[PDB]
């Protein structure tokens, strides 16, 4: 077999997981009582808990299934191995050693490269196999330019702009988005910035919605610059000079709903759209519609064939 190591943040599977959770995002170090308090308020607004976890396990299982269905050549088998809670990266490599997994590529469930996301995420794991002896692990940095992947966000977009009145579709803009990370990566040409550029570039030219720009969200609590603009800040700009009467939210570097889309897009940019006078719109996201696992199927059985 093929091991196929399909890695994510990882999300608390119950209430009381958000501590731990929330401390391994800050590298050991246990947040406050009110930074807890604030994230624990955010997972309540949105219902309690997050989706990612069954999404994850639906995109994990269904590429899986996609490409074992589709040839026979080889046969894969998903390991999820997640960044903040367990099944770790190092579990997930622990579980293909132990049972037998020679050879292994992996994905990660964001298109984008960055140096502080899918390069961390390669870096655990080879450091795992380096330590077992194996299994050798062949990793996919990024995904963005596969024709499918823009293919179903321009065919999502088109979806909403066709229920938009003709007359209002001139003032309606696409706002393609990503979590936004510390600028300083700027500094040394991280691909990050540009390929979210070129994601917004190939959608927009394949969508009939006029206009677009480049947001940024979910910046973290520190104290120094970050990506930007932030998506809220973006919407009251524009509407500020352009009185765009529809704003539809697609924040691509994501492949789920999860927190950051049910709360930092469908709470807080409707806040702002609903402030402005403007019609929020937000397309569902990949989740494990057949039309993503076809495009996840593409580029790991794309991988698989230019290594053999
Ligand atoms: C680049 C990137 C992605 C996309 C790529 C990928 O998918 O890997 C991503 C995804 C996600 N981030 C998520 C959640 C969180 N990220 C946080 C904090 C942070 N993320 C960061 C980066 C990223 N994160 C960074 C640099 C920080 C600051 C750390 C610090 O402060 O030192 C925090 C702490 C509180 C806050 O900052 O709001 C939370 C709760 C969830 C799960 C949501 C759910 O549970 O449904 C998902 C999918
Ligand atoms: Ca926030």
């Amino acid at each position: 077999k093929v091991g196929l190591l399909v890695m994510a943040y990882g999300t608390p599977y119950k209430d009381e997981d958000i501590e731990r959770y929330y401390t391994d995002i800050r590298h050991g170090h246990k947040p406050s009582e009110e930074m807890i308090a604030d994230l624990r308020g955010r997972y309540h607004a949105i219902g309690g808990l997050s989706p990612l976890a069954k999404i994850t396990e639906a995109q994990a299982y269904g590429l899986e299934k996609a490409l074992n269905d589709s040839q026979d050549e080889v046969e894969f088998k998903a390991y999820i191995g997640l960044k903040h809670i367990e099944p770790f990266i190092e579990d997930a490599v622990e579980a293909m050693h132990k049972d037998g997994i020679e050879e292994a590529i992996s994905i990660v469930l964001a298109p984008h490269y960055s140096s502080f996301s899918v390069e961390a995420y390669n870096k655990r794991a080879k450091e795992a196999a380096d330590k077992l002896g194996g299994p050798r692990i062949n990793a996919i940095n990024d995904w963005y330019k596969q024709p499918k992947f823009i293919q179903m966000w321009a065919d999502r977009i088109n979806e909403t702009a066709k229920q938009i009145p003709a007359d209002e579709l001139l003032d309606t803009v696409l706002i393609v988005s990503a979590h936004s990370l510390p600028e300083k990566i700027k500094q040394h040409n991280d691909p990050y910035p540009n390929q979210l550029q070129e994601t917004a570039d190939f959608i927009f030219e394949k969508v009939v919605v006029p206009h677009y720009a480049l947001g940024w969200q979910s910046e973290g609590k520190t104290g120094e610059p970050w990506l930007g603009p932030d998506v809220q800040d973006l919407t009251r700009e524009l509407y500020g000079r352009e009185k765009y009467k529809h704003f539809i939210y697609t924040p691509v570097g994501f492949v789920a709903e999860h927190l950051e889309v049910l709360y930092d897009n469908d709470y807080e940019c409707k806040v702002v759209t609903d402030e402005v006078g403007a019609a929020y719109h937000r397309p569902p996201m990949p989740n494990s519609d057949p039309e993503f696992l076809e495009v996840l199927r593409t580029v790991v059985w794309e991988k698989y064939s230019n290594l053999e």
